[PDB]
């Protein structure tokens, strides 16, 4: 479950990986499947913490969650579905949830506040084709909404072709903090998507790690599952930063280190193989730079 492979051959490569309708990239793919099989989760299985997880096969492993300050001995008081996983500067540079429910928004805003975490990243519409994915977790209008004992206010709020961007104020009593949140909301339609999106994935990460480096904190990464698109996206703003620095990939290292702090990162063969194709076009883009001498 480690691949590395030299850019010079990444063509190549993708090429076998594709042959006998995509034989190659199945084979790895169910060595992802059996990845964290017995990894414990005994809190997500918790009565109380039942209705806090929007799927019953999507639960955090206990060693990487997220815990929320309890008040309580109640059962699951500090649950929420949420795990960190590393990235390529910090071992607890990203924190992969599930789409708020109407339950666990509360919830939700706690965990941006505890960790601190100044960047939310959310890859759906709250809903898609007449199916729930995410509560509208945040405010409709400039008016602050108290969400429990938070307190959110939209700062700002910019709306794009592919995605919107919101600065948030937040504040527990005395206590406050901004954060921004980056939407994106044209994910594409199963299957093979389009080079356009491709593209504009790609400038979506590449915008969100250009605010992560003035930014400290976790940043949040969330879609409704918090594990296909979420995963997804972590693995090409990896990519991107691994390929800046970098003459070779190792994307089956990369999900199966992913897929070792939060179940089912990069949930389905289709968004594995995206990757792929979007490695592809980050090589493309490396090797048009090459024509540029500076140094
Ligand atoms: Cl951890
Ligand atoms: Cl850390
Ligand atoms: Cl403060
Ligand atoms: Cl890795
Ligand atoms: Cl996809």
């Amino acid at each position: 479950s480690m691949n590395p492979v030299q850019l010079d051959d990444f063509d190549a490569y993708i090429k076998d990986m594709a042959k006998d309708s995509d034989y190659k990239f199945s084979l790895q793919f169910e060595e992802l499947k059996l990845i964290g099989l017995d990894i414990p989760h005994f809190a997500a299985d918790l009565p109380l913490n039942r209705c806090k997880n929007r799927y019953t096969n999507i639960l955090p492993y206990d060693f990487s969650r997220v815990r929320l300050v309890s008040m309580n001995e109640e059962e699951g008081a500090d649950y929420i579905n949420a795990n960190y996983i590393p990235g390529y500067n910090s071992p607890q540079e990203y924190i992969a949830t599930q789409g708020p429910l109407p339950e666990t928004r509360n919830d939700f805003w706690k965990m941006v506040l505890q960790q601190k975490s100044q960047i939310i990243v959310m890859l759906t519409q709250c809903n898609e084709k007449r199916r729930v994915k995410c509560d509208h977790y945040w405010p409709f209008t400039e008016e602050p909404i108290a969400y429990g004992d938070i307190t959110v206010e939209m700062i700002s709020e910019e709306e794009q072709d592919d995605w919107a961007c919101r600065h948030f104020r937040i504040n527990y009593a005395d206590e406050m903090q901004d954060v921004m949140h980056f939407n994106y909301t044209a994910w594409p339609d199963h299957g093979v998507p389009t080079a356009n999106a491709a593209e504009s994935i790609l400038q979506f990460v590449h915008m969100v790690r250009q605010q992560a480096t003035k930014s400290k904190g976790p940043m949040i990464i969330h879609c409704s599952a918090g594990v296909g698109r979420t995963g997804t996206f972590i693995a090409l703003d990896r990519l991107l930063q691994h390929i800046r620095d970098h003459e070779f990939v190792d994307i089956l290292g990369l999900v199966s280190e992913m897929r070792s702090y939060r179940m089912s990162m990069v949930q389905t063969e289709e968004q594995y193989i995206f990757i792929h194709q979007c490695v592809q076009l980050m090589w493309m883009k490396k090797k048009q730079q090459f024509c540029i001498s500076d140094v």
